[PDB]
């Protein structure tokens, strides 16, 4: 099972807008089977891509279609690990 070890931006942090979201899991994950929702102040934000760029597949990069406006963001993820298993979670962060 892939558990979220950390993310950038971090849960409950306030940051200047990043270029992408980066979730690091306890196990490798599969970008084709994994799903991620992003919302700002309760409104869906468009995701152009998912990818795991590294050989170990532990960091999932979530690329928004456009630059991230200031606001309160919620991330919902449903992961499929290289070990086949499902996991899911949520966290929130702020773009100042
Ligand atoms: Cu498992
Ligand atoms: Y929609």
């Amino acid at each position: 099972h892939a558990h979220l070890k950390s993310a950038t931006p971090a849960a409950d942090s306030t940051v200047a807008a990043p270029a992408d979201l980066r979730l690091t899991f306890s196990e490798g994950v599969e970008a084709t089977f994994t799903k991620v929702s992003l919302s700002k102040d309760g409104t869906e934000v468009a995701i152009k891509g998912l990818e795991t760029p590294d050989a170990d597949k532990k960091t999932l990069v979530v690329t928004p279609a456009a630059p991230l406006a200031a606001g309160n963001y919620k991330v919902v993820w449903n992961a499929v690990s290289v070990d086949t298993h499902k996991s899911n979670g949520e966290y929130s962060f702020k773009v100042k």
